[PDB]
């Protein structure tokens, strides 16, 4: 499996190897498959790169 | 956060579902996000669409 | 004899490999043919193209 | 599920309601489905209905 | 179907969503029936609301 | 646990014989429960009793 996360660029190094480890188990786990064939790719969304409804997200939410 | 997952096809819908709400919380969690903010989208990769080493998955394994 | 069997999708690769085989073997036992004439073709059916009594199957289940 | 099932034509009514029901056993017991679920056709192919590789069926057996 | 079910208090929201799930899908699984069509009210019980043998449950388990 | 379900009628002894036990285990299973706290109260509805939107179920949809 290859998963790839869009999040809103401000976190901690910390948090996203947390989110790394964390997702690639869920997959593992729920897919019954090896954790070795699990890749996570992160892709981080600068302040003004995500929309929501036609808004800016840091604007709305 | 919007994740999209590349699976090999095969694989029941209530697996797949499992897989969608397993990694939701898991996104969920270690960002500690609001559920409700998470999206996952599930693309399915056939037979002959994927490969390891130049080689076709379902041979490569 | 050839079998088509449609089936409402959303199914295993394991489970309908599963139907292939035990519906092969009841349709060499049953005829008294052999295994190797068998052949079966699922056709799987999209969640809103089966309709029983006029209303989606998604909706009534049966 | 709806299994059509093409057999060559010559069998008695009591060997092919055996098929019906074999047939339908196994596909309700794999897919874990309900019986009444399960429907059956039996299509009969006659002596001059059916060809594998070009030639008749009755000529060349299987 | 309309399951109501009757619990003791104390228990973590995820694991009542995991009640509410688990128990739908066991309806429809076993009356062959929507899933749509299945509602869940978990109505929970108060530690001094419910009686086993006239006794408090609280007490006699 | 004490579940009370509500269906429509018209089904199986042997169909409700399992919604019970299905029913049942779900609970037991998701609450970690033992089985034998486990009650199931099933409630047939009536064809003519039993409404959504104000039109008789047996007419929607
Ligand atoms: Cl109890």
């Amino acid at each position: 499996p290859i998963a790839q996360i869009h999040i809103r660029e401000g976190r901690s190094d910390e948090q996203k190897e947390t989110l790394i480890r964390e997702v690639s188990e869920a997959i593992s786990r729920s897919l019954d498959a090896p954790l070795t064939s699990v890749r996570v790719i992160i892709t981080e969304m600068a302040k003004g790169h995500f929309g929501i409804g036609g808004e800016l997200a840091s604007k709305v939410r």
